[PDB]
């Protein structure tokens, strides 16, 4: 009392509320208009790190060529990325950020960093043995929502 | 590896996906069209148990008279509840289910029962000491989403 079952129920309620109208669960971020899909945001983060081919994007983000094609089309339309030709091979297209996209990618990277660091700091309050309990709990609970 | 931080991130992703387009996190329920708000569903559950006044509904569900008034209006329009006059006092209105609502309330009650029992069975796999760890974890994580 409160029972753990009820605590779990209430926790999931909290998460549902926070998640409403969002593409991703991210902390330290102000409410705003959803401009880009998560895949689009993640392509921009990848390109901030390395100019990349369609193939490399699919590989890194673990998504299909169709998904990559769709996201790139939208990003290019919004003038957030630009294509170029690989000097080694005339057939190979590379993608890079436009200046417009630089702060967009930086902002999204920051949101992920803040979110992960928040979870890390929380986890750091628990010993390995306790983290194992939490991990087993999360794994089991995850199975219920498949 | 996977780090607990990453496990938490992925877990919350799973929950976000499950929660999309839903009023409540409920298990053992098939996908369907959202006909009623959660408050409306909960009034029906309450009335299945006891014919009740507006005041009693607000008390039991811990919501305001305005919230109760709004939900009752919609339920009555859908012919899911009906008013009657308390025999003791001509001024006191009581609400009861219509036959139409009986299976609706039963179904929603079942969903809550299934959901809670699922969490209970999961919790039952952990000792009290382990449940305390989980509880502390959930409490702390909840604070991040306020
Ligand atoms: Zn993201
Ligand atoms: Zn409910």
């Amino acid at each position: 009392g409160m029972s753990l079952a009820n605590q779990i129920d209430q926790f999931l309620g909290t998460i549902m509320q926070f998640a409403e109208n969002k593409h991703e669960i991210l902390l330290g971020k102000s409410e705003s208009d959803v401009k880009l899909t998560s895949t689009q945001e993640h392509i921009l983060m990848l390109l901030a790190e390395q100019i990349s081919t369609n193939a490399k994007i699919a590989e890194k983000l673990k998504i299909s060529p169709a998904a990559v094609t769709k996201a790139l089309k939208k990003l290019q339309e919004q003038e957030l990325i630009k294509s170029s030709r690989a000097t080694n091979d005339e057939r190979v297209v590379l993608w890079s950020l436009t200046e417009k996209a630089v702060p967009v990618a930086k902002e999204h990277a920051t949101h992920h960093e803040k979110t992960l660091s928040t979870y890390q700091e929380l986890g750091n309050k628990f010993t390995d043995e306790e983290q194992e309990v939490i991990s087993k709990f999360l794994s089991a609970l995850t199975e219920e929502f498949q």
